[PDB]
């Protein structure tokens, strides 16, 4: 659905600037005009108010283009007199989408004067004084709860004359409380216009003279991760290619031999094979356990799937643009179909058939027809295990071949040749290759998001969402490959990609510190590299709050940690922690959940509250906040951390 005008927020033309609220429609008005993305009301003011069908933030329109944050329109149309509006700017790295302000909008233009005192309007109409510190940054004259800020994301900043210094984008909070704002600078939207509305980046880069670093978007299908990389070594490059699957790397390297006759070294966990070849296929997870580049070895290095937002691509890449210029390569490459900002468009060999209610096999509140799973081999995408193991049950009893497929399992669990339903979570994405005579997807995915939330410290929460569009084209793609296919669905939409989650972030640190001994500032180098780089997916941040945190946790038990990493869950390190305070306090686990299994053991000795280190899940036993770790995390939460609003 598209973005929808639902009121304005009109500013003085004269005197003391000031504000105040017209609200144009209602929700009704709202989810209609989404839904055809035809809006004929009448649009006057500079300053939009704007929404989704979950969502309400504000659009400011500045030289004729209507503006707005990426994390609250992603790549949606604005609903328009004459139909749907497409974005005439998305850009992901500065957070900023502009769409051609249609007929009637009013513009706001940029600031010639210069000056440091700012007022930025909120989506109540307030005028808020804000003293410009930076470029991008400006400090609230009163600080406020963050709340108070929320759905002002896309609002002006202006200079007392009333022009345009900037577009409102997150609040810089110390615990909870906004002591300063950041903004995307007018003279970014300035040269956002200057420049190219098109570009390509579907051509294998050219190798230059001295350290580029380089992007390819090209389809899937289209070769980058085979026929590229044999193409440069033909040319006499020696050629790294860094994939996140285990299983699609060991595959590169059987079909290069078998395809261009060179049989190249592999790098995995479970197959190391040196052959001595100019072409090296490798995962980001046994890159990283390598120690990153080796000097003199590559030439170019393509970080294959650039767009994956699991941590160990992100530490491998971060890891390997920190590293490549001074390992004398001449290009990195980085390579997706699915960018950041895409959106999944229709493909010829694959028919989209929405679910109903009719079916015989219930779905994720609909229904799938037994006739459509009968004959064949099918995949069928849950958001856990626990479904999985659910819907195939009700395939082994209801007489069909059926096995789960999950994290934890081997792969040969799944047949390659004769009939069956393979039930799912996205772990088959680098665990097994293969494709399907059709697809049925339940739209939604676990995710992991971090909650400043105090209490102590900080929250690590799991929830069901729903899925963005990277996993709705990668799920879509098990089908549909060279030959007919069929992409069943529960829900038409897909949220934006290209954003990923602080909460990843700890994950880095903490697979730094449990299995690639990194220290906390190693980490944060590689990091930074990452985010220094434009064209990959984007997050907060939050590089010297998290390494703050894990800088203090010092003396972790390596028994436990051993355990932990084998156990092959998430947060090893942090789970390690909480229970080597635990044990040495003799007192139990947070809970006696799964997570804190190592412990079980010792179950009859531990006693009292739980030193509570964060939370991770849970909590059902009592707690105490005096440990001397406790009290360094809770100091570690009074840094600067940016919010989007
Ligand atoms: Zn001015």
């Amino acid at each position: 659905g598209s973005v929808v005008i639902v009121g304005r927020i009109i500013l003085s033309g004269s005197g003391s600037i000031t504000a105040y609220s017209q609200q144009t429609r209602g929700l009704l008005g709202c989810i209609i005009t989404s839904l055809t993305g035809r809006d004929k009301n009448q649009v006057e003011g500079e300053v939009q108010v704007v929404s989704t069908a979950t969502q309400s933030f504000l659009a400011t329109c500045v030289n004729g283009v209507c503006w707005t944050v990426y994390h609250g329109a992603g790549s949606k149309t604005l609903a328009g007199p004459k139909g749907p509006i497409t974005q005439m700017y998305t850009n992901v790295d500065q957070d900023l989408v502009g769409w051609q302000a249609p007929p009637g909008a009013r513009s706001l233009t940029p600031c010639t004067c210069g000056s440091s005192d700012l007022y930025l309007v909120t989506r109540h109409a307030d005028v808020i004084p804000v003293r410009r510190r930076g470029d991008s940054r400006g400090s609230l004259l009163s600080p406020r709860p963050v709340s108070y800020l929320k759905g002002s994301s896309g609002g002006p900043l202006l200079c007392p004359s009333g022009h345009a210094v900037g577009i409102f984008r997150a609040a810089v909070c110390t615990r909870g409380v906004a002591k300063a704002v950041d903004f995307v600078p007018v003279e970014s939207m300035e040269t956002t216009m200057r420049s190219p509305v098109f570009t390509d980046n579907s051509s294998p880069p050219a190798v230059p003279q001295s350290f580029q670093v380089a992007h390819l978007h090209a389809p899937t299908g289209s070769g980058k991760s085979t026929k590229v990389p044999a193409a440069y070594a033909a040319q006499g490059y020696k050629v790294l290619v860094l994939n996140p699957s285990v299983a699609a790397t060991l595959g590169f390297g059987a079909y290069m031999s078998k395809a261009h006759g060179i049989d190249p070294n592999i790098r995995t966990g479970v197959r190391t094979i040196t052959t001595g070849a100019p072409v090296t296929y490798s995962t980001y997870g046994k890159f990283l356990a390598d120690g990153g580049c080796s000097g003199g070895a590559y030439d170019i290095i393509i970080c294959d799937e650039c767009h994956s937002t699991d941590s160990t691509t992100i530490l491998g890449i971060g890891t390997v643009l920190d590293q490549a210029e001074t390992a004398g390569a001449r290009l990195v490459v980085l390579a997706t179909a699915t960018p950041p900002g895409s959106v999944t468009v229709p493909h010829p060999n694959i028919e989209e058939v929405a679910l109903s209610n009719t079916g015989e096999i219930p779905f994720y509140g609909k229904a799938i027809p037994i006739e459509a799973i009968r004959g064949g081999r099918h995949l069928i995408f849950c958001h856990s295990k626990k479904k999985c193991d659910e819907l195939a049950a009700k395939l082994s009893g209801l007489g069909i071949n059926a096995v789960a497929y999950y994290r934890g399992l081997d792969v040969s669990v799944i047949p390659t040749i004769g009939d069956v339903v393979v039930v799912a979570t996205d772990a088959l994405m680098t665990g097994y290759t293969g494709d399907f005579d059709s697809v049925i997807d339940c739209n939604t995915c676990v995710t992991q998001t971090v909650d400043f939330s105090l209490d102590p410290t900080f929250t690590i929460e799991t929830t069901t969402v729903p899925q963005d569009a990277v996993s709705r084209s990668q799920r879509r793609g098990r089908t549909g490959r060279g030959r007919r296919g069929i992409y069943r669905f529960v829900t038409p939409g897909e949220r934006p990609s290209g954003m990923f989650d602080s909460s990843v972030l700890c994950e880095c640190y903490d697979a730094g510190c449990a299995w690639y001994e990194l220290t906390p500032a190693e980490t944060s180098v590689r990091l930074r590299a990452y985010l220094n780089t434009p064209g990959l997916p984007v997050c907060q941040d939050h590089l010297e709050f998290w390494e703050s945190v894990f800088t203090g946790l010092t003396h972790i038990d390596a028994h436990f940690l051993s355990q932990t990493k084998q156990a092959g869950d998430n947060f090893p390190y942090l789970v390690a922690y909480q229970a080597t305070v635990c044990a040495r306090a003799q007192a139990p686990p947070p809970s006696w959940d799964q997570m804190w299994k190592c412990l079980i053991r010792l179950k009859p000795t531990l006693h009292g509250p739980t030193p509570l280190l964060y939370r991770l899940g849970a909590v059902q036993n009592e707690v105490t906040l005096t440990h001397p770790i406790t009290k360094y995390i809770m100091a570690c939460m009074s840094a600067d951390l940016e919010v989007v609003t």
